Order: structure tokens, then C-alpha cells, then sequence
């Protein structure tokens, strides 16, 4: 009954208007795309195992018409398949139209189409930086809390082509095997540290070789050994997350073992940073692509 290409046609209508134009669905609509996006996000595992090619995206923070730049320049789907990492609200101005978008093309393409959980799709996080005040103003709490539930239910991670482990934050002192994460059960809130706390908040250091503190107030940071250690522990060659602003768009850490996204340019209008994309073709060939800010 949800009308998606409506949806999508509405959404996209302002591609080409002021930076800013909101795009008003309707309150069906929305939760329709929330309840839709979390059946497909259920019958699909937790720990997606994807092929290349593929375009990788980090945080977007509803920085809408970024999001919006970022597919015009990868190619908008089905042109081209994507991952994004996480961190879809908060912060930026049109954390609805660019969460409403993503979801929308889940449904439309959900064997083309993947988004993995970032720390942002949580409620106690959300509730405090900007998109549970989006949905007070333009809707209404209870939207809010149909968007946590979908978000409860996002998968973890994702290994591209048995080689790029891919997840928002990082690393886990605890997570010693693969299954550990295809075992997460959803929904699920992550009402304690661990595992699944870790994977959407570490951060590598260049400091410490094994586990040091995180400024964060939450989770650690890791270093170089760690990511060796997990790295040919399970046969990758690199792990790919987001979660944190770098200049370029991209940047690499742990001695290019690692390689972080970010792409929200202009992050939060104080950073100048850029954002970036990183396709990977047939051949395991990486590459990035750059949005100025
Ligand atoms: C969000 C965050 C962290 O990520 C953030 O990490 C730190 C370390 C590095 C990071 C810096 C980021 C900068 C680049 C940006 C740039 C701009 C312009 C603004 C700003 O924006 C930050 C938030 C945010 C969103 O914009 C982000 O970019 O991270 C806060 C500091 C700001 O100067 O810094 O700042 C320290 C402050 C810390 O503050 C909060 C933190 O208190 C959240 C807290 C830990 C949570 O605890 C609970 C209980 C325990 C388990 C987890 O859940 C409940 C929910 C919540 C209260
Ligand atoms: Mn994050
Ligand atoms: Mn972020």
C-alpha cells in the first residue's frame, strides 16, 4: 500500500532547490517506510556479507542535500549499489529527509541497498542531539519512538567480498569470533557495555598498540596490534568504519589496516572539513571520491 516511488519522487523533487527546502511526507508515510525497512532489515542477517562493487558512505548527520550531492556523484540507485556506516541524524538540519530517503531506498532496493547501525541510531543518544527535537517540531514524539524501534533493529555490521570488515565505531576487546556477532539478537537497545556497545563506539589511537581509555566516556580505543591480531585472525585485509569527522573525507589509522569515513562536509557549519565515499570494484580495488564542502 506505501506508495515508494511517491515517496522517492517527493523526496528527490528538491535536488536543485535551496539548500534547506524541507520535504513534508506524510505521517503514514513515514512510519510506513519505518515498519517496512525494519521487516526487510529482520529477514536479513546482522552481519551482512556483501560483493563488490560497492559505494561506502560514513556519517551524514542530516546534512540532507550532502547526502543528496553524495549520489549524485556516486550515481543514485540502482546505478549504483551502496553501504553507508551509521550516524544518519543528529546534528544536521534535516535529519527526517535524509533518514526517510535511506529507508526509502531499503525498501526499494533491498538486495542492492544496505545501511549498517552508527551510535546516532540510538534513542538515548538521538533524544539529546537533534533528531528527537526534529520529530517534536515537524511531527511528533510518538514517530520519534516508531523511528527507535526501526533503528533497534539496523544490522551490525558487513564484510565485503571476505575482506573489509565494516562497522561504525571499531573494535571490541570481547569480540574474539565472527559469530559473536551473527548471535545478536534483535530488536535490541544496547542497555549494556560490551560487544555490541564497543562496535558502535570504539575509536582506533595511535597511542596504544593494544586497549587504551576513550575520551568518549564510553567503550576504548584500539591500536595497531589489535587490529593485526583481528585482521588475519579472520583473513581481511582491512576494516572499514566511520564515526569520526577527519579532514579529507577519508583517513587511514593502525598503519593503513584501517580506514575511516566521514561524509558530512562542513560538519555541524564549524568544522570545513570534507566528506568522502569509497567505491570498491570487482577487482577489490579501492578508490575515494570527494565532496568539498
Ligand atoms: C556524543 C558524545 C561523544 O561522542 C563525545 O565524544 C567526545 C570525544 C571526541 C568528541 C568530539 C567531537 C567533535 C568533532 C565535535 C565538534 C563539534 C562542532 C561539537 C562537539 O559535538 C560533540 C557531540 C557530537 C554528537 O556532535 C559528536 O560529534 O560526537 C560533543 C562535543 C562538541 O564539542 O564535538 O567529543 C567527548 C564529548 C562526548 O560527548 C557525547 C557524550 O557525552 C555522550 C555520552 C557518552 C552518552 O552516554 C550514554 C550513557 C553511557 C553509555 C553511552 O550512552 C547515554 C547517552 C549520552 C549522554
Ligand atoms: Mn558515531
Ligand atoms: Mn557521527
Amino acid at each position: 500500500k506505501l506508495n515508494i516511488d511517491s515517496i522517492i519522487q517527493r523526496l528527490l523533487e528538491v535536488r536543485g532547490s535551496k539548500p534547506g527546502k524541507n520535504v513534508q511526507l506524510q505521517e503514514n508515510e513515514i512510519r510506513g517506510l519505518c515498519l517496512k525497512s525494519r521487516e526487510i532489515f529482520l529477514s536479513q542477517p546482522i552481519l551482512l556479507e556483501l560483493e563488490a562493487p560497492l559505494k561506502i558512505c560514513g556519517d551524514i548527520h542530516g546534512q540532507y542535500y550532502d547526502l543528496l550531492r553524495l549520489f549524485e556523484y556516486g550515481g543514485f540507485p540502482p546505478e549504483s549499489n551502496y553501504l553507508f556506516l551509521g550516524d544518519y541524524v543528529d546534528r544536521g538540519k534535516q535529519s527526517l529527509e535524509t533518514i526517510c530517503l535511506l529507508l526509502a531506498y531499503k525498501i526499494k532496493y533491498p538486495e542492492n541497498f544496505f545501511l549498517l547501525r552508527g551510535n546516532h541510531e540510538c534513542a538515548s543518544i538521538n533524544r539529546i542531539y537533534g533528531f528527537y527535537d526534529e520529530c517534536k517540531r515537524r511531527y511528533n514524539i510518538k514517530l520519534w519512538k516508531t523511528f527507535t524501534d526501526c533503528f533497534n533493529c539496523l544490522p551490525i555490521a558487513a564484510i565485503v567480498d571476505e575482506k573489509i570488515f565494516c562497522c561504525h565505531g571499531g573494535l571490541s576487546p570481547d569480540l574474539q569470533s565472527m559469530e559473536q556477532i551473527r548471535r545478536i539478537m534483535r530488536p535490541t537497545d544496547v542497555p549494556d557495555q560490551g560487544l555490541l556497545c564497543d562496535l558502535l563506539w570504539s575509536d582506533p589511537d595511535k597511542d596504544v598498540l593494544g586497549w587504551g581509555e576513550n575520551d568518549r566516556g564510553v567503550s576504548f580505543t584500539f591500536g595497531a596490534e589489535v587490529v593485526a591480531k583481528f585482521l588475519h585472525k579472520h583473513d581481511l585485509d582491512l576494516i572499514c568504519r566511520a564515526h569520526q569527522v577527519v579532514e579529507d573525507g577519508y583517513e587511514f589509522f593502525a598503519k593503513r589496516q584501517l580506514v575511516t569515513l566521514f561524509s558530512a562536509p562542513n560538519y555541524l557549519d564549524v568544522y570545513n572539513n570534507a566528506g568522502a565515499m569509497m567505491s570498491v570494484d570487482e577487482t577489490l580495488m579501492c578508490s575515494f571520491q570527494i565532496l568539498k564542502p
